């Protein structure tokens, strides 16, 4: 069963706008420059990275809790994504995705540990696998 | 192919924390919603996914519409209304699901499904998320 749900409208593509039902998230969007926009306003990859970065951290902070080894607190988890576009060769476009996962106060070869567990559990690395091959750095700070 | 567009956003302390785009053009805090323990301060990782797919899926309709060279559309005349939830599966773990309700205005119902039924193959997020994630898309005309 669905625990949340959320609605979000989009009106006039990467140009336009986007509102939350909840008034809670409303932005401006542009073309970035390299495309020949203002770059003034973020775009769908921006939104996507910033989503999968946050969403991957919090699974992160949950698998090294319950590993039950490390006393970690929130910000010690840090995931800088890159996201990318290009075209698939079919007429269409696909997206690249990068993650740098930073654990603050873990050995490397846990935070590698934890880093392989966490793409098993995070939601948005299971909603792109085999379309999408996620690459990953993890460091430790 | 080489990338068109490459972008890096750091998010910090999970769905508690914060996201900030290199670039400094993203930046805002994150709350878990109330149906999930928290105050629903701040926006989320679904609702952020629901908004970038949206308006990509958007911007999709419109290129493959002016591409197909029948209609005459602005910009506006394309609306997507995406659901994103988060549900339980397997072995207490979670999985995604969307919806899209796509409403073109000015364009006929038929011309309006095999539009929205192409664009499904122009957009990254759909590419993205395809057999994972079975998407739901209802269309209307206005
Ligand atoms: O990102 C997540 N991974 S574990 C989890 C549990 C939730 F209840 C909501 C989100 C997440
Ligand atoms: O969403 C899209 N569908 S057509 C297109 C062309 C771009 F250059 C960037 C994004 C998109």
């Amino acid at each position: 069963s669905t625990l949340y749900s959320t609605q979000v409208k989009a009106v006039g593509g990467r140009s336009g706008t986007i509102r939350s039902e909840d008034g809670i998230l409303e932005l401006k969007l542009a073309l970035p420059k390299e495309l020949g926009g203002k770059g003034d306003a973020t775009n769908p990859e921006q939104l996507f990275a910033a989503g999968y970065a946050a969403c991957f951290g919090n699974a992160v902070i949950h698998v090294t809790r319950s590993n039950k080894e490390y006393k970690i607190r929130d910000n010690d988890v840090e995931v800088l994504s890159t996201v990318g576009i290009v075209a698939n060769g079919n007429g269409g476009f696909a997206l690249t995705v990068h993650l740098d996962v930073t654990l603050s106060g873990i050995s490397q070869a846990d935070a590698e540990k934890i880093v392989e567990q966490t793409h098993q559990v995070c939601p948005y690395s299971n909603a792109i696998r085999g379309n999408i091959q996620v690459s990953t750095t993890v460091y430790t700070k």
